[PDB]
């Protein structure tokens, strides 16, 4: 019956559903909200504080207004909130005691959302018949929803059990409790639904796919119309529905009490619902109820006038005054129930992981298993585990590596290689069934001349097992990582150049330079400094950031052009904020290292401010002699060492001499090289100390002249023997001071900082070299017996790959920009440059959906259509038409090509599922969050045109060829250990068995059966809507 009051005056509350007492709670009756004393349950009003604002203390308060600081228990706006009553300080996530009860207010807004049993500081956990629970200071099991050392936990009332990793209901509230059992609040439920007359006219027409629209495979969502049994016609005449009439389900039901409190608040101030009431999380639900249904009142006036619902429409569900909707208010249908972000969300604020739920078998899977290290990085992972993903997956390699042949009958169109992606983020077995078909396809097992033709890389170091077990391709050295503590780092931030004489991955060996006489020792590895994203895309994104706002993700062509005006401006100065020190020294020691592919990045040696190879970077002449003289010059053995002046000093011997004691060949006498290069800008020798370089024995009584020389402003660079001159002694050895040598300008060593150098840089090689001296070594077609594929020799140390692309390159405004237009034009530059392998960009369509980086500028690595490499309209890079033309330049230039394979992950599906998930992070790993696990409605399902027409079409015609790329197979590979006791990594030796795969099932399109999950989308928990009392969906 309401509020009632007793034979004494005194007000009480009997609850208007159940007629039980109010008793130790807060109620909003009609305008007021009082508070029910525990004892007696006797009303106290809390009156309506409305003129004020929230402010700050050097904490938010709120102050009246008079300006005064609040105290203590406070009734704002519809809401109760505490402040300390000295402090004024809002309390947010904690308890406070009123009636001598403790309350608990919620982390978001501190608004007062329920009570708590107790609260403890004095007790002790303990474990206790495999569980965990809290002993009281006498030592009694505490139970239910307490908070412990200020934080809000449970513990299972019967048992004392903590729950941990749970979302609990609690005395009609819904709380999560994280891994260590810390919690927060969720939400409110609703108490029960109206079960009056008018309700049950609000009932569904049935349950046919017909009355109900904006549903998933069956599921409801919050944006869902349905057709009810009975219409109340322009507010007053009730009437059967017929097929036309659709009403939003949110206008008569509610997944908690916040939404439907937040729902009357709404239409009241939106002029559907006439009256001084408030609505609050302690209204009584019948009034809530009978509310909504005056709402509907003015609802239905508003469509017979109106003549329809397009109103409603926009009203509910578009953003009305740059508001967000009212759906996207509500938390449990906003990001803020996704609860995004976290160390191990390292992009788009992490992902989701799909599982299986009986309710969606056509997006369950048996598979979804990594099967490597990482798992989730960006967009749509593709799951690479499941085996018909896995023929997909060889389908497109065969697309890609006979795309010439396929689309124009043109052979000498084709990549010649692959670059894996991301390669730790993609199951084994497709990996090592990817290596199977390029041994079938190209028998690369069987030479170093057949290995050599098709020089493949993954994006990784040793922990790429199953890339390092056969050296079925190159994994990249140390030197990045290296070279980033000794070299890259502004004056008094290098470590010293101790750390450049082993390549080291994690304290395992990649090579040694110090004394490298032998061969096929070493792990086949590439060398690098810089690429599209490593050491790059940050720096600039800084840049950008720095010069207008824009984040490194996400920007306009013109805020970009900003930031690479700046970029470069600082580029060229010798005191850089965002750019690396020392670049052609470093480039100098990967051109002449021994035991390692260098790979050359174009924006090391072309600036982003200008389209394809238009303007040069202030490096581009000292990395050109550094490239000639690595052709004419660089062959045999190598030492290296540090010198007691801190420089590092390498020679390489020339051909055929390994140690520094052969001779070689009459060849070696005009071969090998020498490099000194120091980090500290302030060196200076005294006047009796030499810098030597031991040349060794082939090179006695000899005349040496520059390739690169330190100077004041930047480096002097000589492509011919017209250079300065300096001798070797009988010894082999060379030798320098701080004195010019026969008063040449730049002979003398000393530290300088300028643009180009920060320390120090000198190339000397022999005199008298032929005009088409070449150092390198031809591969051989003896055959190979110790089960690796590629082996770190002369022959293989003989190639270099150019990595032809920058992520922020511009868009051609002509065709003759256009970057595979340029490099087809400029082949023989790459040739004479000593290039072999030319590794181009992703050539896919770009999503151009800006939701990562890679989908703003448009770089090839985030795409919809796999097989779609420029066809009708171009790329960013050209045509498909193009793109043959430039792989057959390229060809008849003499270099190979490079495809990169992006086997990760799909951007920009627009067809939508419902599939089972939970929050994870790049690991694969569940994360514990308020989101749990749920139903959610996913943009799983397309591809593309060319998808369509090539997908699948090759698998019954590879099977036939190559049988055993379909079967199952036992494989080993190395497997990376980590130590708790913080010593290195360690390796073992693991075994695989790849499953059997069909030739028989093609994907046209992709689905999240073929998916391991996505990136977050912001939906929300609840936007596939189910009952929260019961956990229980809603399916048609
Ligand atoms: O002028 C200050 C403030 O006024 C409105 O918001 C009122 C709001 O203020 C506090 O909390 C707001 C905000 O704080 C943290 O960021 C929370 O985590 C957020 O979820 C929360 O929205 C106060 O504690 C609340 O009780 C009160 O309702 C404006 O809307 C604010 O944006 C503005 O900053
Ligand atoms: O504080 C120490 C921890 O002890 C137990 O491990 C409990 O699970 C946890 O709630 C508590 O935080
Ligand atoms: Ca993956
Ligand atoms: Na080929």
């Amino acid at each position: 019956k309401g509020l009632r009051q007793d034979s004494n005056g005194k007000l009480r509350y009997f609850d208007l559903t159940t007629g039980i007492q109010a008793k130790g709670q807060f109620v909003t009756i009609g305008q007021e909200t009082y508070y029910f004393s525990k004892d007696h349950g006797d009303a106290q009003l809390l009156p309506m504080v409305t003129e004020g604002h929230y402010g700050t203390i050097t904490a938010w308060v709120y102050r009246d207004q008079n300006n005064t600081i609040l105290k203590g228990l406070q009734n704002i706006n519809g809401t109760l909130q505490f402040f300390d009553p000295y402090t004024g300080e809002q309390l947010k996530g904690g308890v406070a005691k009123y009636d001598d009860k403790l309350f608990y207010f919620e982390s978001g807004k501190g608004n007062l959302v329920s009570t708590v049993a107790g609260d403890y500081q004095d007790g002790h956990y303990i474990s206790q018949d495999g569980q965990t629970r809290y002993a009281d200071k006498q030592n009694q099991l505490v139970k239910g929803l307490v908070t412990v050392n200020g934080a809000l936990q449970y513990f299972d009332n019967a048992t004392g059990n903590q729950i941990k990793n749970q979302q609990v209901i609690v005395d009609g509230k819904t709380y999560y409790f994280d891994d260590k059992g810390n919690g927060e609040y969720l939400f409110t439920n609703t108490l029960d639904m109206s079960t009056n007359a008018f309700s049950t006219k609000n009932v569904a027409f049935n349950h046919d796919s017909s009355s109900f629209d904006h549903t998933v495979d069956g599921f409801l969502t919050a944006d869902t119309w349905y057709r009810p049994k009975s219409i109340l016609a322009n507010g007053t005449t009730w009437r059967d529905s017929t097929d036309k009439d659709m009403r939003p389900l949110i206008t008569v039901w509610w997944p908690n009490k916040n939404v439907q409190v937040n729902y009357l608040n709404f239409m009241k101030a939106n002029g559907l619902l006439t009256t001084a009431a408030q609505y609050t999380l302690h209204s009584d639900q019948y009034d809530l109820n009978q509310a909504a249904q005056d709402v509907q009142v003015a609802i239905e006036r508003r469509i017979a006038s109106e003549h329809g619902t397009d109103w409603l429409q926009k009203l509910l569900f578009e953003s009305q005054n740059n508001n967000p909707s009212f759906v996207k208010q509500q938390f449990i249908w906003n990001k803020d129930s996704e609860y995004h972000g976290g160390g191990d969300a390292w992009f788009q604020g992490g992902y989701l992981k799909y599982g299986n739920n009986p309710l969606t078998p056509t997006t369950n899977s048996d598979y979804r298993q990594p099967g490597n290290a990482f798992d989730f990085l960006l967009a749509n992972d593709v799951d690479n585990s499941n085996p018909v993903v896995q023929a997909e997956n060889l389908n497109w390699l065969h697309y890609l590596m006979n795309f010439g042949t396929i689309t124009a009958g043109q052979d000498d169109a084709n990549f010649d290689s692959i670059r894996i992606d991301a390669v730790d983020f993609i199951h084994n077995d497709t990996i090592q069934r990817t290596y199977d078909y390029l041994r079938d396809a190209y028998q690369v097992q069987q030479s170093e001349a057949k290995a050599n033709q098709h020089i493949s890389l993954v994006e990784a170091g040793l922990d790429a097992g199953t890339s390092t077990i056969h050296n079925d391709a190159l994994i990249e050295s140390n030197l990045r990582e290296a070279a980033t503590l000794s070299l890259t780092n502004e004056p008094g931030k290098n470590k010293p150049l101790t750390n450049m004489l082993q390549d080291v991955d994690g304290g395992t060996l990649i090579t040694d330079h110090t004394q490298n006489s032998t061969e096929n020792q070493a792990t086949p590895n590439y060398s690098i400094i810089h690429a599209h994203d490593k050491g790059v895309q940050e720096k600039v994104g800084a840049a950008i950031t720095d010069a207008t706002g824009a984040d490194w993700t996400n920007f306009t062509d013109e805020q970009l052009k900003a930031g690479l005006e700046l970029f470069y401006k600082d580029q060229r100065a010798t005191n850089k904020k965002y750019n690396s020190y020392n670049i052609p020294s470093i480039y100098a020691l990967m051109l002449t290292n021994k035991d390692t592919v260098p790979r050359m990045y174009y924006g090391d040696m072309y600036q982003d401010d200008g389209q394809y190879m238009a303007n040069k970077s202030i490096y581009y002449d000292a990395l050109v002699s550094l490239m000639t003289a690595r052709k004419s010059y660089v062959s045999g053995g190598q030492t290296m060492s540090v010198d007691n002046h801190g420089l590092l000093k390498s020679v390489r011997f020339g051909k055929d001499a390994m140690t520094a004691n052969d001779l070689g060949t009459s060849a070696t006498r005009t071969e090998g090289l020498g490099v000194i290069i120091g980090n500290d800008p302030k060196l200076q020798l005294n006047d009796s100390d030499k810098v030597t370089l031991d040349m060794g024995a082939a090179h006695k009584n000899q005349k040496y002249r520059a390739v690169i020389l330190t100077t004041r402003d930047g480096l002097a660079t000589f492509n011919s023997d017209q250079a300065p001159t300096a001798w070797t002694n009988d010894q082999g050895t060379l030798t320098f001071s701080n004195q010019e040598i026969n008063g040449q300008d730049n002979t003398q060593i000393r530290g300088v900082a300028n643009p180009q150098v920060s320390g120090y840089l000198a190339v000397w090689v022999p005199v008298g070299a032929s005009d088409n001296q070449d150092a390198r070594t031809a591969a051989t077609t003896t055959e190979n017996h110790d089960g690796k594929v590629l082996h770190s020799n002369a022959a293989l140390d003989s190639n270099l790959i150019y990595e032809g692309f920058s992520n922020f390159q511009p868009k051609a405004t002509t065709h003759d920009e256009l970057t595979n237009v340029v490099i087809a034009k400029n082949a023989d530059v790459f040739n004479n440059w000593g290039i072999t392998s030319f590794e181009m960009a992703p050539q896919y369509r770009s999503s151009g959906d800006h939701t990562f980086l890679d989908s703003t500028i448009d770089n090839g690595y985030a795409f919809t259509d796999r097989y779609d490499l420029g066809f009708n309209t171009p790329t960013k890079y050209g045509t498909d038409g193009d793109l043959r033309a430039t792989i057959q330049a390229l060809h008849h230039a003499n270099m190979q090509v490079m495809a990169d394979v992006v086997d990760n992950q799909v951007y920009n599906l627009p067809g939508k599922e419902v599939v089972s998930a939970t929050r994870a992070g790049v690991y694969g790993n569940d994360d514990a969050t308020g989101f749990g696990t749920q139903l959610y409605v996913t943009n799983s399902v397309g591809g593309g045109q060319y998808q369509e027409k090539y997908a699948g079409q090759y698998l019954e015609a590879l099977k036939a060829k190559y049988p055993d790329l379909f079967e199952g197979k036992a494989y080993d590979y190395w497997y990376k250990n980590y130590a708790n006791d913080g010593s290195n990594p360690y390796y073992t030796l693991s075994h695989g068995d790849r499953e059997s795969i069909p030739a028989d099932v093609a994907i046209k399109q992709w689905s999240a059966k073929y998916m391991n999950g996505t990136n977050v989308l912001g939906n929300g928990m609840g936007y596939v809507l189910k009952d929260w009392h019961n956990g229980q969906y809603f399916k048609l």
